């Protein structure tokens, strides 16, 4: 179970990004990069800013 909470809305601005809404619980796919985390939201995968999510533990 690897979940993150969206702390802010984020609208995708480049091809491999995804959009999320504040309060969404996203599945974390890859957190190897310090700035951009790969997540799954609404049937879609892609990157959001690491700073805009909180790892749930």
């Amino acid at each position: 179970k690897y979940l993150v909470l969206a702390l802010y809305d984020y609208q995708e601005k480049s091809p491999r990004e995804v959009t999320m809404k504040k309060g969404d619980i996203l599945t974390l796919l890859n957190s190897t990069n310090k700035d951009w985390w790969k997540v799954e939201v609404n049937g879609r995968q892609g990157f959001v800013p690491a700073a805009y999510v909180k790892y749930l533990d």
